């Protein structure tokens, strides 16, 4: 609307008969689980460093004595490590479009803790010319201002809240769930679709017409135990199921793997889909680079920009910024590392000690 | 018309029986979602910098003390970061043809805020020789002059407004929706199309002719639970559905992925379509370069040209411009970077300190 | 004719039963949309510069102080940017064969504005030895001479107006529309072609012969809801539709993608057709070069030559011209750039400062 | 004949039942349109220069002060640019075998204008030992001599007029039109070939035998709306159509694409036929070169030779000639350009300034 709740659909809601569609069931799909896990665990394991630029535009990375460095690297909470906090926030940002944390600042105004909150229990509202965060606890709601909340948004519209990938992926997930349920039911029931007859065309409706189905029912509900009796005439026709043999129920599942991988941006070859890459190619420095350029960079940029805007004071814009170290993801090949160091050292672009530090080895006299 | 609303169709409107077609349902298609998300997130993650050319044509990038740089880099609003604003605007520009923001200038005339507005609630009109923006709020309209709005247009005709990709994609999207709905309904109902008969050719219309369908009805509507009873004569003929087994319902869905990817310019290999690229090729410097040259460059140019025309004063045409930094997208291979630096340094085209800055390293005495 | 309207068919007109053929419907085809969009956006995002040749044949590009450079680079109108104007004109020139703008000159004869007009509302006529442009407004026509009009033409005959690609694409577009409509209707109605019988061969025309079809009617018009009752005899025969399974409704749709791509000249691999290129090849400097040499060059040439003939005075033929900068489309590979600069530097064909300006870097002392 | 009209068939004329064959319908085929457009637009966008050879056989290109240079480069008419005139003449030469323009010379005898004429309204005749050009206007004919006409001929026999490709391609075009019409009709009518019966073998010819077909007729003429009623016996046989499923109606259309591409000389890989080239190969300098050597060179040579013979005075045979600049078509690869310049400069075959001029860059002191 214009003045109410800016959040759209947060959770997936679908019925599809007996098997329903919801957040947990969607996350039980191997593809969705893999996508979300991959993004969150890669993002949170990537070293994050605070830098203090000087008047000359020289960075001079800071150490844990700095409260922001300590908050982001060692202990954002009393409960979890920095990695756990970043994993939780990134995965809320992946599954939903948003991630929320409660900020806690000391009197000076320097942030001293960040407690992650649960998306799907928060509602973003406009009340006048202000944003209110309404968080549902068990019994009573909690209203928060812009300042109390550290908010990582997705790519949604209005620039006020990110669209929910889980809610917009509910129909692809629904068809995937339908196919998986049908396959499970088919292979549970001795691998066939059923058929039953206990009368003809007005044979008898008062004799020998109640228990015969119960002699037949054990294929209607009984997976494999036994029952085998068919009327003399012989119908030999199926009723509810066509054979998997040719209905490409496997090509359909592969295509649905691709369809769901689309909703999160991970390439199909990275989710084990044997779709794009025939064996590993010539990458690891270009495969990783493409993955970063097309999938990860939005999340890294979101983290860094939100940190600078909402966590770093407005006086320390410049002279302080958080940045991810991408060396491990863009590492090398262990034979191109030597070539890179040789090129850098024979051009005067690096000192021996600068390259020795990259490998965590003590300085030499003359580097 | 000649004096009315210049905007054409904005939103998708289709019926297709029960399942209707509209903005949200189309955005629930994995292909459209992935195209829009990729374009918007890539565009907004590009560093955007303000340059101050001098009399000698020397750029000398400006710092955040500059109001335009601070607006485009740090804080366009009190609500969102700069990346969030750019993502929202580029999303409205991808989904529809247009993106609108409410401008706010101080008395001096320097833009001090940009608040994004929602496409799908704005109408562009010609009233006399003037352009009016009519924005639908909850109860009342709001009319805006051309100075109050920052407008990024698509590629439509008349140069006054861009055509809506969502409105022109409504029929391809409709056929995709139809195929997905058909597949879901098939796999929900035990994987078959139904068939029912409870009479013959004028058998009896007053006895045993009301409940027998209800004994049969649970395949017509009842997905899988159970019912299996067929009249003695034996028809065993399908009624509404031909088997998926051979109707290439999977090749149709793949071709529709391609058809919907066409409407947004992203190559099918980048949307996870396993269509063009058989494994990753030799790109990342040439794949990414083609993506930039054929898909992204229009959005970058639109941003830069709109900023210079509408946001930069008319006196500062030259001496100020906004420009995207494409070095992250066109990065390299981490082994070609060393070769490039060696070539530049040994040819006299770069100093050591200039290349060390690229890597964010301190200057050396003699670079 | 010899003296009447030179314009041929401007718009597509077709009936094809219910679904009609017109400009909008053809533009809703993904192929046409992508071809037109690609050409227009690539053409308009191309830097366009005004050069002032001297007596020695030295160009010495001009800046925005020049009225022509300011017109073509910054502000052709009060409504739109130069890129928006060029996109509109190029897209009219792509969809139709012709693009028209109303010129506005000051007393000095120097052009001060160019307002784009709408093709499909203008008719080109000969009246004596003169060309008249008859533009249809809402109620009253407007007649324009040659001087008032900036006209880009296509490749038609008579050299007075370009043929309309949309009109000549009306039949291939009609086949595309027919196939898409058939597929959409097939998948909407539960995936089958219909069949109905409520009598035999002269059975009864006065009893139980009116409602039975209404019982059957829900497969004839009712997409999926339900109805299933078939006469005892048993026909099980289709009536209007053959199965997609083997009629290659997919090969037909792909071939129609190629057929419609032909009408605009864009290669099939550039429109997402997975037809020519097996993954991206070794181009970007040879794929882009082929695209330019076979598709784009006519539009660039038309723009430049029309500007020189019509917008630049007759005295300034030589000493002023407009030229697109193609170094963005023909960029390089980021590793071949260094090789190219090394070759141009060790040959004496370039100074260091000349090659450093290309990258927008300050001059060095000795370049 | 020997004394009448030398022209043979100019236009295509065919009936083929309802859908006729004519110039416009043949040009509505995507293949023919693409071939003609490609040839004409490539030919007319190729720079054309007038050269003034001296006593030593040195060329010394002339500037626009020369009337022939001005006529061919800037303004052949008051209506169109040089590019438009060349496009129109070349496309008349492509579609037909001939292109005609009315010459207009000043008193001195120097050509001052060329007005293109419409092929298909001119007749070439022998009257005595002279050629007469009889041009049909609306009401009266116009007789012209050899001198008043600038005539580009095709490759026909008698050396007096070129054979018409459009008239000799009428049967391949006819079969293409037949296949396209049948496909459009099939997919319009719900995708089937029809069948109707309303009687048996002498059942009744005076009762219930007039409206039953009207109950059936809506598949005979009614594409998809509805009608489904079949006589009890059951014929279930088609009448006019065999299935597309196996009649290779797509292989036939591909072969017809090749057949029509043959009539104009463009390679199938250049018209989007996915026939010869599997992805782009290693050309752009050899692909373009082969295209030029086998397709374009006849048109360039025709233009140049006709200009020299009929436009340049008979005294200025030698000392004046027009020639196309093929640098853009034969451009290079942007990495072989540097190699070519290096080879030319290190052999003494080029001065630095000569190669710098190729790139439009000012002379250096020592080139």
């Amino acid at each position: 609307p214009n003045q109410g709740s800016q959040t759209g659909p947060v959770s997936a809601h679908g019925y599809l008969g007996d098997s329903s569609i919801n957040d947990e069931r969607i996350l039980q799909i191997s593809t969705v689980w893999r996508c979300v896990s991959l993004i969150s665990t890669l993002t949170a394991c990537l070293p994050l460093d605070v830098f203090e630029t000087d008047q000359n535009d020289n960075r001079k990375k800071v150490d844990l004595s700095n409260p922001l460095a300590r908050l982001l690297r060692y202990s954002p909470n009393q409960y979890m490590t920095a990695q756990e906090f970043r994993e939780a926030m990134t995965m809320q940002l992946c599954f939903y479009g948003n991630a929320y944390a409660l900020v806690d600042r000391n009197s000076a105004g320097d942030v001293i803790s960040l407690l992650p909150l649960q998306s799907a229990n928060m509602d973003v509202k406009l009340v006048g010319k202000k944003v209110v965060y309404r968080y549902q606890r068990d019994s009573e709601y909690a209203d928060f201002s812009q300042k109390e909340i550290f908010h990582l948004k997705g790519f949604g519209f209005t620039g006020l809240v990110g669209l929910s990938p889980i809610a917009f992926a509910c129909k692809s997930a629904g068809v995937a769930v339908a196919m998986e349920d049908q396959q499970r039911d088919f292979f549970a029931n001795g691998a066939k679709s059923p058929q039953i007859l206990s009368t003809g065309e007005k044979v008898l409706t008062e004799q020998q017409r109640s228990q015969v189905e119960e002699n037949f029912k054990e294929i209607a509900g009984g997976p494999v135990k036994k029952r085998l009796w068919i009327l003399e005439a012989g119908f030999s026709t199926s009723a509810i199921g066509v054979t998997p043999q040719d209905a490409e129920m496997m090509a359909s599942r592969k295509f649905q793997v691709s369809e769901l991988a689309r909703f999160f941006g991970v390439p199909p070859h990275l989710v084990g889909d044997v779709e794009k890459s025939t064996s590993w190619g010539s990458g690891i420095e270009q495969q990783n680079l493409g993955f970063l350029q097309y999938t990860l960079q939005p999340y890294i940029s979101r983290w860094e920009n939100s940190i600078q805007r909402w966590l770093i004071p407005s006086k320390d814009v410049g002279r302080l910024h958080a940045e991810h170290n991408l060396d491990g993801l863009l590492r090398g090949d262990s034979a191109s590392r030597a070539a890179f160091m040789k090129a850098m050292g024979e051009s005067g672009l690096r000192t021996i000690n600068e390259m020795r530090r990259t490998d965590n080895m003590p300085p030499l006299p003359g580097g």
